[PDB]
C-alpha cells in the first residue's frame, strides 16, 4: 500500500484543477495508498505548487525535451503527446501498482480495493463496451512494459489518436478475457451514461464510486452557485455538484493564499 | 443443432419485416440450427405466411388471452407487454439452445458458434456497459427459467420498461462472472454505436458479425434507392443497406405473389 498509488495527469492548468479535485476526493474517501500526478512543464508553478500539497508527488513530464524516452515519438506523431505523457504512469516504478485516473475523473467512495486487481484492468467504455475506457486503470509500472507501448506508439500510433486507443490495441485481451479485469462501470461512470441509459443510471447509478467527466464542457467549465451548491444549467448535476464542492470548499482555499 | 435454434419476436407487421430479414440473413450464412419466430395475433395473416416460410417454426404467443401464462401479469402491469410476449422465449423447450435475437438485428456472418455460449451469454449494451444488452443472447428455453422471470416480472417489473431490464436484474452475475458469457459486441452491434465511438467502428467495424437496429428510426423507417442500392440520407449506411439489400431481394419478393 505504501508502494501503491493513485497516478493522474495534468497537462495544462485546467486538468489542473481536475487532478487536484481528484486527489482531494481520494483522501476525502482515506485511500492508504499514495497519490502522484504526472504533470508537464505547461502546467503553471502555482498549479504545480498546489499538486504537491494534494499529491505524496508530483512527476514532471516533459515530451517536448530530447531526454524524455518518449520524444522522438512525440516528433513522429506530434498530436499523440497528451497519450505519451500518459504512458509515463508505467515509469512509476517506485510503486509496485497503480491506479491511473484522468484528472476529469471524481472519486465518490473508496476504492482502494482496486489495488486488488491486475494490470490491465478497465472498465468497459461505454459506445465501444469492448474496449475499455482508459480514464481509470489498474497497471503495474514496468520500463519494459514502457517501453513496449511506446514502441506500439510509434509504431501504430492510435485507433482514436488518444492513450484509449493505443491501451485497447496493447492491452487487446481485456475483451474476452479474464472477467475480473472489468472493473465494475461505477468505479469509472461515464457522465455521459448518467443520461444515455438513464433507467440504468436510476437502477444502478448509486452505486457509483468515480465519475468520469466526458462530454464538451468538463466540470471546471461550469458555473456553480455557492449558495444553492448547484451547477448552473441533465437533471443529474449531483456528480458536477461534488466535484464543485470539493474545489471551492478544498482546492480553492488551498491555492486562495498563494500570493502570499 | 437439430434441437438447437435461433429465436426472434413479431409483435407487429413493422417487425415481422425485420424478423423475416434476420431470419433471410441467417439463412443467407447458412446457418444449421433452426429458425423460430414468436409472433403475435397483431402480426398479420400474410406477415405470419411469411414467417411460415423464413421460419422453420412459427410459435403464436397470445398474452392478451387468459389462456397465457404471462396474461395475468401482463394485466398487472400492461405497459411490459413486448418484454413478456419475448419471455415466452424460454417456452420454446423442444430446443435445448437458442440464440435470441431481436427482429431488429441482422446478421452479417454466420453466427452458430454462439451455440457454444451456455445461459445467459450476451454482449455488453453500450451506454451502461455492466448490463448487457438483450438484443442477442444465449439462452436455454426452460418452463422452470419462464416461470422464474415472469415471476420477477410480476414482483418487480422491469426498471428500464423492456426485456433488458428485466433480464439483467435475472441474470445480474453477467457484469462481474464469467468472461465467456460477454459475447463480443460484434454479435450484437449497435448502430448507434456505429457513430457514438467512431474510430473504435472503424478499428473494429469490419469485424461486425450482428448489426443491432437501435435508435428512432428502424430499418424499415428508411427510404432504399434500388438502382444506387443505397438508403436516402451518417457515413455508415452499409448496414442499412444490406438490410434493405435482403428486405428487397429475398424478402419482398417473397410476399410479392401473395395476392395469388
Ligand atoms: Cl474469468
Amino acid at each position: 500500500m505504501t508502494d501503491q498509488a493513485f497516478v493522474t495527469l495534468t497537462t495544462n492548468d485546467a486538468y489542473a484543477k481536475g487532478a487536484l479535485v481528484l486527489g482531494s476526493s481520494l483522501k476525502q474517501h482515506r485511500t492508504s495508498r499514495r497519490l502522484a500526478v504526472l504533470t508537464t512543464p505547461q502546467v503553471s508553478d502555482t498549479m504545480r505548487k498546489a499538486l504537491e500539497i494534494v499529491f505524496d508527488e508530483v512527476i514532471t513530464v516533459d515530451i517536448l525535451d530530447s531526454g524524455d524516452s518518449a520524444h522522438l515519438t512525440l516528433m513522429k506523431r506530434p498530436e499523440l503527446g497528451v497519450m505519451l505523457t500518459k504512458l509515463h504512469c508505467w515509469s512509476l516504478t517506485q510503486y509496485s501498482k497503480c491506479v491511473f485516473m484522468d484528472a476529469d475523473t471524481l472519486v465518490l467512495a473508496n476504492i482502494d480495493d482496486l489495488f486488488e486487481r491486475e494490470e490491465l484492468s478497465a472498465a468497459p467504455d461505454p459506445g465501444w463496451p469492448d474496449c475499455f475506457n482508459s480514464g481509470v486503470f489498474v497497471y503495474q509500472p514496468s520500463v519494459e512494459t514502457y517501453n513496449q507501448l511506446l514502441h506500439v506508439a510509434s509504431e501504430q500510433g492510435s485507433f482514436d489518436g488518444g492513450d484509449q486507443g493505443l491501451l485497447n490495441t496493447f492491452f487487446n485481451s481485456w475483451a474476452t478475457t479474464d472477467i475480473r479485469k472489468h472493473l465494475p462501470f461505477i468505479y469509472n461512470l461515464s457522465s455521459i451514461s448518467i443520461y444515455s441509459y438513464l433507467p440504468a443510471f436510476k437502477a444502478f447509478g448509486a452505486n457509483a464510486k468515480v465519475v468520469h467527466f466526458l462530454g464538451q464542457t468538463k466540470p471546471w467549465n461550469y458555473t456553480y452557485d455557492t449558495k444553492t451548491k448547484s451547477v448552473r444549467s441533465m437533471t443529474h448535476p449531483q456528480f458536477l455538484n461534488v466535484w464543485w464542492d470539493i474545489f471551492t470548499t478544498s482546492v480553492v482555499p488551498l491555492l486562495q493564499q498563494f500570493g502570499l
